[PDB]
Parts: C-alpha cells; sequence; structure tokens
C-alpha cells in the first residue's frame, strides 16, 4: 500500500523515540497494515510528548521541583503539550534574567536597580532584558 510506506517510513524517522517504541509500532504496522493512520498518529503523538520531556528537563534555570511538575503535568494531559513547553521556556527566561542581573559582576547599581525594575514591571521582554545586561556587562568587562 502507499499509505502504508508513508507510514512506514515516517513512524522510522521518529527522532525522540527508543528502539524497543519504534519497533512495537513497527511491528503493529506488520501485524495490521489497515491502522496505519491510527499507529502513525499516536506514534507522533508519542513523539511530540517524548521530545517535550527533554527540553523542559534541559531547561537550567529551573530547578528539579518544576521540571517535575511540568513533566508531571504534561503526562496529565500530553495534548496541552505545545502550551506546557512554552510557558516552562517563559518561566526559564524570566528567572534566568532575575538571576543573572543579580549576580552579573560588571554592572554598576544604577543599571541593576534598572533592570530589576523592568523586569519586574513587564517579564514579557526578559529575553530581551536579559540579553541587554549580558552585553552591558560584557562592554563594561575589565
Amino acid at each position: 500500500n502507499k499509505e502504508q510506506q508513508n507510514a512506514f517510513y515516517e513512524i522510522l524517522h521518529l527522532p525522540n523515540l527508543n528502539e524497543e517504541q519504534r519497533n512495537a509500532f513497527i511491528q503493529s504496522l506488520k501485524d495490521d497494515p489497515s491502522q496505519s493512520a491510527n499507529l502513525l498518529a499516536e506514534a507522533k503523538k508519542l513523539n511530540e510528548q517524548q521530545a517535550a520531556f527533554y527540553e523542559i528537563l534541559s531547561l537550567p534555570n529551573l530547578n528539579e521541583e518544576q521540571r517535575n511538575a511540568f513533566i508531571q503535568s504534561l503526562k496529565d494531559d500530553p495534548s496541552q503539550s505545545a502550551n506546557l513547553l512554552a510557558e516552562a521556556k517563559k518561566l526559564n527566561e524570566q528567572q534566568a534574567a532575575f538571576y543573572e542581573i543579580l549576580h552579573l559582576p560588571n554592572l554598576n547599581e544604577e543599571q541593576r536597580n534598572a533592570f530589576i525594575q523592568s523586569l519586574k514591571d513587564d517579564p514579557s521582554q526578559s529575553a530581551n532584558l536579559l540579553a541587554e545586561a549580558k552585553k552591558l556587562n560584557d562592554a563594561q568587562a575589565p
């Protein structure tokens, strides 16, 4: 079949499956090929999820409690993965900026206060502020 081939190849080239899960999907395809569109679907669902587990797992600016709270939330509901990941990254930046703007060596306290205030006012420029801070810290380096 032509659906069989596209599903076979797609399942074969999903990056975030272990070997056993991939081989199980594929063996289910061999068993009843008429279930291709189902098998592929959940396989993609299983990929999109596990990828997520990795990314939040490797968000350096969150502690274990926050990370595995996001992981558990991802398990209790897989379908909102796209949301749970996004909001997690937005936390990461937010908590990173705060820390870096505090623990960064070469800023004077006027700049530091200004950054902490602009950060408390609007965290949506967290990534910007942090960036703007790092550059500043490097431009004023010894």
